[PDB]
This record gives structure tokens, sequence and C-alpha cells, in this order.
């Protein structure tokens, strides 16, 4: 069971099915604590409800809150953002364009009113950018430097104040009128820049309110177990600087013996095995992607490690995103034929309008239907798949028919591991395709698609924050009423399409 989520990387681009994008996020972060990754939200109308939102505590990467309209974001629980990842290289936090602008009385204007991060106490990494926010108050009256951490060595910061709207002054409970919102709940505590000594984060202003080295963000108590958050890692409890290695020496030989207090990093924290769908490595961590000169070593269970291949080691077809490819973003006749035989494939593969498009300008050809029964051999993607244009005389993607697995660890705008819209196909398929390792799954404007309910979802999935958002295919009714449906000798209903070589699970 997790409290683990991972966030989106979407930026600003805008979201494909504005009809799901919400239930996106709430399949996304509803009981979610930690957010690997970015949060992100992005384009939410007046009426979105967000309560999903509550229980999030750290992010891992950046906090992006732009083109809402939307008056409250509840994110009262928001301890730390790590950025790990910034917006536009120098922001930790950045909220942008949050108002309709850039019978009146009636309506009460749309847009960000207040932040209200009222937990948020540390950001390691970054700054904080907040621009074109009409109906948004306090951000000006709150200290940032407090909740930038020492070593932030991005400790920038560029606020707009420009608003549309007179503000309330903070509730007379706020020291120094620094709060968050209007309520006498959001005064700014800080914990920093009102030390003693000179500790990085403290309870109070006695030394002995100071916080442990390994603590970030604030405490309870002076103990390494009393942290709010952990600098670096939670080491069952504790925070420190590192986690115990999964080996230890011999003094005189210096030969490797298994630690029995040996753990894996993951995230910050230290951890006994990595997590599902994750890669564990010879350096003790839990990652996506392995080592150097390292491949994946799939064992029964699934467990795959990264062994040493430094120098004896085998080729492999890599995807869009990774190596030569991690820019290249669309399959073309200019890069298909390195498929050829790829029975697995490290990265994603996406089809745009323009793969089958071609570009003339740069004399690539348009990809033709022939040339993609180059995937009939693939059986695997650790990436994703994106789909946003597919050829009209083909009805399928059974060019695909042998994918057994999407891995999902490298996921489109950061959130789905499998993407279909626009196409013109009759139904998908994907026959072998057995299991989404992670992301959600998202099948939307395919107007002559059926054979997508007939699909046991569920049975591909593998974790709580797992979903397939559809909408705006063909009509389940006018399936229906067109006969369509899985071949009689289907066992439980369930099949990819038409015939008989469609149907799943025995
Ligand atoms: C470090 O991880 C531990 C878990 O090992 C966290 O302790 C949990 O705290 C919550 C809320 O206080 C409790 O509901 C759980 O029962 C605790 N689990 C255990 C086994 O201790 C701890 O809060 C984390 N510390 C930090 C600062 O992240
Ligand atoms: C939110 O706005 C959309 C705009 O199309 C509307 O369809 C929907 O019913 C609204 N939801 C609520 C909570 O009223
Ligand atoms: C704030 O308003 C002033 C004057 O209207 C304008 O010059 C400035 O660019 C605005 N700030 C931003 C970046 O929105």
């Amino acid at each position: 069971s997790t409290q683990v989520c991972t966030g989106t990387d979407m930026k600003l681009r805008l979201p494909a099915s504005p009809e799901t994008h919400l239930d996106m996020l709430r399949h996304l972060y509803q009981g979610c604590q930690v957010v690997q990754g970015n949060l992100e939200l992005t384009y939410l109308p007046t009426n979105a409800s967000l309560s999903f939102l509550q229980d999030i505590q750290e992010v891992q990467g950046y906090v992006l809150i732009a083109h809402n309209q939307v008056r409250q974001v509840p994110l009262q629980r928001l301890r730390i953002v790590r950025g790990t990842q910034l917006f536009e290289d120098n922001y930790a936090l950045a909220v942008l364009d949050n108002g309709d602008p850039l019978p009146v009385t009636g309506a009460s204007p749309g847009g960000l009113r207040e932040l209200q991060l009222r937990s948020l106490t540390e950001i390691l990494k970054g700054g904080v950018l907040i621009q074109r926010n009409p109906q948004l108050c306090y951000q000006d009256t709150i200290l940032w430097k407090d909740i930038f951490h020492k070593n932030n060595q991005l400790a920038l910061t560029l606020i707009d104040t420009n608003r549309s709207r007179a503000c309330h002054p903070c509730s007379p409970m706020c020291k120094g009128s620094r709060c968050w919102g209007e309520s006498s709940e959001d005064c700014q505590s800080l914990t920093r820049t009102v030390c003693a000594g000179g500790c990085a984060r403290c309870k109070g202003p006695l030394p002995t309110d100071c916080c442990h080295e390994q603590c970030a963000a604030g405490c309870t108590g002076p103990k390494h177990s009393d942290c709010l958050a952990c600098l670096h890692f939670n080491h069952s409890g504790i925070c420190e600087l590192h986690c115990p290695a999964l080996v230890t020496y011999n003094t005189d030989t210096f030969e490797s013996m298994p630690n029995p207090e040996g753990r894996y990093t993951f995230g910050a924290s230290c951890v006994t095995a990595c997590p599902y769908n994750y890669l564990s490595t010879d350096v003790g961590s839990c990652t996506l992607v392995c080592p150097l000169h390292n491949q994946e070593v799939t064992a029964e269970d699934g467990t795959q490690k990264c062994e040493k291949c430094s120098k004896p080691c085998a080729r492999v077809c890599y995807g869009l995103g990774m190596e030569h490819l991690r820019e290249v973003r669309a399959v073309t006749s200019a890069n298909i034929q390195e498929f050829a035989g790829c029975k697995k494939i490290f990265g994603s593969l996406a089809f745009l309008p323009e793969s089958f498009d071609g570009d003339p300008a740069s004399n690539t050809a348009p990809l033709q239907p022939e040339q993609l029964q180059v995937f009939e051999t693939l059986e695997e993607i650790t990436g994703y798949l994106y789909i946003s244009a597919w050829p009209d005389s083909l009805p399928d993607l059974s060019v695909f028919q042998n994918l057994q697995v999407i891995r999902g660890r490298i996921l489109h705008n950061g959130a789905y591991s499998l993407t279909l819209q626009g196409l013109g196909i009759s139904w998908l398929g994907l026959r072998s395709l057995r299991e989404l390792g992670s992301g959600l799954a998202l099948i939307h404007h395919n107007t002559h698609l059926c054979f997508v309910h007939t699909v046991p979802w569920d049975q591909l999935f593998r974790n709580p924050h797992q979903a397939l958002l559809h909408t705006a295919n063909r009509p389940e009714d006018e399936c229906v009423g067109e006969g369509l449906a899985c071949h009689q000798l289907c066992a439980k209903g369930h099949c990819w399409g038409p015939g008989p070589t469609q149907c799943v699970n025995d």
C-alpha cells in the first residue's frame, strides 16, 4: 500500500481532454501524501472540487498552479517542496495567470484569492514566481526568505502584486502582518529567520528550540526524530544524511558482505525493498533508469535489477526519450527502421500527425502503413505509448498485437502510459497487452472506436492511482446497435476486438 504518488510533467501544455483532466488529478493525488515529481494544478474551471489535495505534505519537484479559475487550492498541509526539478529552471513555486482577465456583483470573479500554504516552511532549492493573479492577496506579506532553506542556491523571487480587488488585513493574531489568508489560522509561522545560535530550523527563539541538523522545514522536539521533514533521508523514524549501505566491507580483505541493516534509496527515504515497477541498483537505489553501462535483468518474479554491463554489453533498442532519440518527439520514416526485430524497447513510442504526414522539408517521406509492421515482434515498452495519429486504412493497432507490457516508467505529460486520441481505428486489437505498469490510460475522440468497454482495464493496472479516462469515442449503444460485441467464444465477454483472436483471459 502507498502514501506516495507521482506528479506530472505537463507544464503549461493544454490538457487534450478538459472533460477528464480533473478526474485524472483526482485519481493521481487522492490520499497521496508525498508527491515524487511535480504538483501541477492547471486549467481548472471555477467549479472544480479539489479536496483530494488535502493530504499532500511534500513535493519532490516543483509546484505549478496556473491558468485556473478556481478560487482555492487546499494545500494547507504542504510542508516542503524539495525542488529537485524547477519550473523554467528557477522556481520551486509558480503561480501564474489565475484569474479570468489579465451582472457583475452577482458572480464572484474567478481566480485564486489566497495561497493558504500555512504549513509550507521549506523550499530546499528554487525560487518563487507569482504573476498575473487578479484576485490574489497576501502573497506580499510573506517572508519568503524564511521559507527558502539556508543552502537554497536559487532563493530568487518575482512576485507581482497588481490586484483587481481590495484585501482585508491579516488576522490580529498574526504577529508581523504576515499571513497566507484572512483567516486567524493563516499566520506565517517563521522557522529560520527567528532562530538562536545559527541553526537552520527551529521551534522557537531559544537555543533549545533549535531543530536537529538533519531536519528540514521544522520540528517539535530537539531530536532527529522530531523533524517535520527529513532534509535527506527518513530511516524508519530518524532523519539521516544517507542510508545504510547494502554491503559492509572486510577490514583487511575489503570483500563484500551483505548488510542486514542495508536499505535502498527511494525518494527521501530508506526502504528495505524498491516499490513495484522500480529498478533496484548496484548502488542501493530505486530508479526508473539504470547506471552508465549497467543494464536491466529480469528475475522470474519480476524484480528487474541493474547489473554491470560496462564492458561485455549487448546492444538494445532505445526509444524516444532515450540516448540518441532523447529529443525526438515522434516515430518517422527517418527512424522507423531502428526498431526492426526489437522485442523490448527502452524508452517510448509516439505517433503524431507529422509521423504519417511526413516532412517534405526534411525529405522525410510519410510513414507507410507497411512500415509499421516493424513492431510486430515488440513485446515490451519501458516508457509509454502515445498515438494521436494513425493511418485510416488500418482498422486497429494490431501491429502491436504482441505488446505485453508498457511499464510506464516514463509517462506522457508525466501522467499517461497509454494515449489514443483523434484516431480512426474501429477497435484496439492490443490482444497481448496484459499490463500497464503505471500511469493512466487516456482514450478519447476516436469516433469509430468500439471495443473499449469490452476490455478488462482493471486487470492491466497495478496500483490504486491508475484508471482509464475515456470520452467522445463511438457510443456503446451504436456499437451494440450495429451488433458489435465479443466473439461467442470469448469466455467472460472480454475482448480487444471483433474476431475470435481478440478474446481475453481464457
Ligand atoms: C518517517 O517515516 C515514519 C514511518 O516509518 C513516519 O512515522 C509515521 O508517522 C505517522 C504520522 O505521524 C503515523 O501515522 C505512522 O504510524 C508512523 N509510522 C511509523 C511506523 O513510525 C514519520 O512520520 C516519518 N518522519 C518524517 C519526518 O517524515
Ligand atoms: C463546471 O463547468 C462546466 C462547463 O462546461 C459544466 O459543464 C459543469 O456542469 C460545471 N460543474 C459544476 C460543478 O457545476
Ligand atoms: C503590474 O502593472 C503594471 C502597470 O499596469 C505593469 O507595468 C506591470 O508589468 C505589471 N506587473 C506584471 C508583471 O504583471
